[PDB]
């Protein structure tokens, strides 16, 4: 058979896996060896993004699963085991197995019982493992996916990083960003309806203080997947080009290339090379899902400037939007104090401070003042603390037609921003009418409600 | 012009088609000839699924339509007949056909009449043919589809086994797997949002004894089209990689790939080398279409297991779910039973069984004893027999909470299945009440339309 | 770094940008330069289709943006300015850019003002650039993308003709032709159902009078773009194939492909020689968009026909429907006139005959006359005349049944035709009635609406 290099020599190896978005160290290894396996499925809540909790089912924890590094020609002796806490049953179908089910039947593992089966991995690559248990969609949009690599028998070429990075798709009964513990729903995910598309399992799992990091000169290479269970990702990074990419074990490596599709249930290989300083945005360029539902990921290049190549300015919150600063923990605080019934007017102000950036402060400018003639401001505006409720249905529902602001003469076209939750509106306007010099009090999320359902 | 090997030479060639799954023979010529294509159009009501009806406007009495195969430089004679039945104009559109329209203008028939134009076949490579008549995607979704193979002129590589397999989206009034006679489905279509996602136009149409067979050591070449509409295919064969993948007539041959993207009317050749026995599955890998609208089909492979290579067991109803199974003629049955008004318990029973698999048993066991503690039983269950209606609800909504069964106590979540049809729930619970001790009885559709009503 | 040729020497070179679907003439320089590019931002209203306004935002005061063409190692500084009458702020990221945001930072723009950034083109290829200001999709939704090109140092291959087209899904708060100034709808853009999907910023486009030509014998490279926001396109071009397809700067290219697909934001050079004349479908092959939501562009080739290669007629309004004429402005004319409360029978009538090509000429045939027997007549019809408000029904709701028209039976099928609008159906209703000795009169669009809303 082809990667076929003998009976496993040498010790029996304990298989190190790591959790995204880290890889394990290379194998480094001429020979074949017999590799042991041990992932543990857990059913748990996480935070899918600020305030929003998902009951997330995991190989090892994590979503994307704990990151499998072996060699081809070598025996994979894979023990799974299902923690005692979880209520449904899960096995494992690993890509790149030859097999029937890629481990499906043999792995089939109830909860707090273990199970095992043994392969040889003749086929080198990058492969997707995901959960194979009826009804399987909904095991994988629950976040049951992960990566395999199977190296070469020379291993791959040295570089300075190595990282895992892995999207998925996901179905809430809630829209998007709308708090509070959102079961899954399985007409969004049969109309292949995503609220959430996501790397590595949350929104800003890789933005702000949990970039990835590398520096100009630096070669990285990212292990992308692609989990679905539904999506095709137009796989880009914005501001760079690929020296390379590869998918699972092909044969055919494409070169120079910025935008890549990546299937559903497909995983590649890509190699960046940094060049100068900055943020690098990740993304799936069906631009909805970047922007507006969470598909965005950062590698930070720190390092000498090099006006030559590119004289302009690092990412801000214009294209980034509230992405752009170090995270949005003010938002997880102020939804946790509503909950225990503690919601402060500084809790507010907090989150609509991280809110306001990108999606008001794009015309209105991070201080309030705006253009004159061309933004109004917000920053000591008559206007704004003449009518609240006004100011309400202007977020809502947009506004047009001439208006004067501290004196001066408006005539354009704010759109409305209807998509906003109650919460983030009324966090954002507490947060307007607290800085500024503007005359302070708060919105509730129950104001915003009501201004939303007046005909 | 490229592919221009002189005038026909030896007698005309009346082509030899066939249905799907199979290929016509390998064309074994030196020389272009005159080919004699006959294709009909025939209008039917077929199986879309069992118990499920759907008008398929088909060339050549299936979906999809008849395999073709010339040779490149070959001068194709093409008959299109409209059959006399047929309520619409037909014509054809070949992928691969050097001008305007594929075919299209002199190929237009009406019912009862013979259309004919003739071309060279300059390029090699497999290619889509479809119906080309307004409004052509309601053509194209009721089934006009099909692939013709130009060979390059030395001819194919030899293998074991041939094989025609092809991808199609379905547009039905009703849901998923509701009965009777389903309307196309305009506004879903337009929308590109599929009931159905199916191989060779039917669920289950390659999977159990419709599989696709070989055996150990046998080289199987498939010839994959993706006929749309509108959904582009991630396509995937579970527990295998592809040798080759080459699309089109194209250059580029892509190996030793696992998972790969075939356009709305694209289409592909695979090479496949059967290396251990099992059931390997042909997916559309964006998982709910495979998983939940019937996207797979079964390569089976015979021969002596490797317990080096891999030593776990074949597929079963765990992955597979109702489909492991031969076959769901009892599905068919009971539903003509239904609509005879002859609908009998024991119709109900066996067409319940024939659902349970996978649906339920992945947690309850085929058997219904469950899991002590962790999957109450539905043998002998008090909880099931105290209450009939609630266990209707029980399906509909879900479980969770604190419940005993059988003196044990359970508390876990049961997911709701609401996506199950009135009948589909009566029968598996009429299945269920007559085995395994339980106290006999039915439950009938309209009991569950009832239940399904109340608020 | 690649692509570093020196400093620019020689004359600062003012870019030459053309408009859709021309492309600038071939850099045709052996040194690096600086290179000035010049682009304004407009924001106006025109025709998406006929008499259906949208708001479009430009680069350049098209859609797609002005095409740009530099060579490998240039030093381009880039002006973006930002037209006085914009109610937006607006900037740049353009894919093949070294550097942070592709420029996004550095080109942030208000009405009335202008920036500037500088970068050296160190990657060859064809490459998206799209507006990068919060909320993006909103932006790139509105038509803000094109095309830039940076040839290789040695230029690309002299061919007879370079086009420019370029692939954007629409999101407007009506359906698909339903009259009037249609708003951005961010609903159906965050759920990826777009109501159009064009060539070139407007259906029609490229058909039609407004086609691309080339001769017999000559070569052809297109450059397209996917400017998305949402969508992958299945690229495909009916009745030939792609001599080459390459992909951004990658270093593979694929030759004799027919189909191929283009990621949301993704862009290729496409190669074609013309062999045979006639006209030649670019589609998105996803089929419901090419022909129910107006992706569909003409390459029309002039020159001899060649019987031995294909013996059949050019293309009709069968497959193109009612693009196969030179174009539709009898329907912005009547659309216009029915704002300015002038509309007459005559302006209905031409409108009408516009819509009925294809739409109803397929069964009924372009002069009305059907098929004895099989398909009855609108030309004299006693049944039309008979009943005018049953004629609104009929295509509304669809035929069927046995009838008698002219003496005549007919038994079979027609299919409901809801999705045309109010006007369209009043505007060939009227044309019928004033054709073929018919008893004239008219219907309006308020007797439709009338019709439609009756249970
Ligand atoms: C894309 C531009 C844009 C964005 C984004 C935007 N605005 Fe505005 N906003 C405007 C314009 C323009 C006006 C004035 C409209 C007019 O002339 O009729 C305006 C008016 C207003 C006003 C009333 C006038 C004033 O200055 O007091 C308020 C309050 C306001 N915006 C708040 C917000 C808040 C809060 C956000 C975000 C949640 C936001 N805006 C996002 C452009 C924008
Ligand atoms: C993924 C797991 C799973 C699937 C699939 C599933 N069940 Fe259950 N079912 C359970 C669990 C767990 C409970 C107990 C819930 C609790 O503890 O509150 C349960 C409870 C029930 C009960 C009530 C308790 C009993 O044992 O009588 C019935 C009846 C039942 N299931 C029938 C079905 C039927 C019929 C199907 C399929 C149509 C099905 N279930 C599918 C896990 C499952
Ligand atoms: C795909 C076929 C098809 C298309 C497209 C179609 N028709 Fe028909 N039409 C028919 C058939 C068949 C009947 C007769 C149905 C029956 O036998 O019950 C019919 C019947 C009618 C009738 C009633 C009988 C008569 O001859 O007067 C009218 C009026 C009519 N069509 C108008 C239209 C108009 C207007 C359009 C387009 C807007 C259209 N049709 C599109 C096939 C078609
Ligand atoms: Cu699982
Ligand atoms: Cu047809
Ligand atoms: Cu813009």
């Amino acid at each position: 058979l082809p990667g076929d290099f003998g009976p496993p020599r040498g010790e029996p190896i304990h298989a190190v896996l790591t959790s995204p978005p880290l890889v394990p160290p290379p194998v480094n290894r001429t020979y074949p060896a017999k590799v042991i396996v041990e992932l543990e499925v857990v059913e748990k809540e996480m935070q899918i993004s600020e305030g929003v909790s998902y009951t997330f089912w995991t190989f090892g924890g994590t979503v994307p699963g704990s990151f499998i590094r072996v060699r081809q020609g070598d025996t994979v002796e894979f023990h799974l085991k299902n923690h005692p806490s979880s209520k449904m049953p899960h096995n494992i179908d690993l890509h790149g197995v030859t097999g029937p089910g890629g481990g499906a039947a043999s792995s089939f593992t109830a909860p707090g019982h273990e199970s095992q089966f043994t392969f040889k991995a003749l086929n080198e690559g990058i492969y997707v493992y995901h959960c194979a248990t009826a009804p399987v969609g909904m095991h994988i949009a629950n976040g049951m996916y992960g990566l395999i690599l199977v190296e070469p028998p020379e291993g791959l070429p040295k570089v300075d990083h190595e990282y895992y990075v892995m999207q998925g798709d996901f179905y809430t009964a809630g829209k998007y960003r709308e708090k509070g513990l959102q079961p899954f729903d399985m007409e969004k995910a049969i109309d292949e309806r995503p609220s959430y598309v996501l790397f590595n399992g949350a929104e800003g799992a890789l933005t702000g203080d949990k970039a990835l990091h590398a520096k100009v000169g630096e070669t990285v290479r990212i292990f992308v997947g692609n989990g679905g269970p539904n999506l095709v990702s137009s796989f880009h990074v914005i501001g760079a080009i690929f020296d390379q990419v590869r998918y699972e074990g092909g044969t055919n490596v494409q070169k120079n290339v910025q935008t890549t599709l990546i299937p559903a249930g497909g995983a590649a290989v890509v190699k960046f090379t940094a060049r100068v300083p900055g943020s690098y945005v990740l993304v799936d360029h069906s631009i909805f899902r970047a922007f507006n539902k969470g598909a965005m990921a950062i590698l930070k290049i720190d390092g000498a400037e090099n006006k030559l190549v590119y004289s302009g300015k690092e990412l801000d919150s214009v294209y980034l939007g509230d992405r752009a600063a170090p995270n949005m923990s003010a938002v997880t605080k102020a939804t946790q104090a509503s909950v225990s019934g503690t919601l402060t007017v500084q809790d507010q102000v907090q989150a609509g401070r991280a809110l306001f950036a990108g999606t008001c402060s794009v015309c209105h400018q991070g201080n309030g003042a705006g253009l004159p003639g061309v933004f109004p401001p917000l920053a000591k505006s008559d206007f704004l603390a003449a009518d609240p409720k006004r100011a309400m249905n202007i977020v809502l529902h947009g506004l047009n037609g001439k208006i004067k602001v501290n004196g001066q003469e408006y005539d354009s076209v704010m759109p409305p921003m209807t998509q906003l939750n109650d919460d983030e509106v009324a966090n954002i306007l507490t947060y307007v009418l607290n800085s500024w010099d503007n005359p302070g009090g708060r919105v509730s999320a129950e104001d915003v409600k009501k201004v939303r359902a007046q005909p």
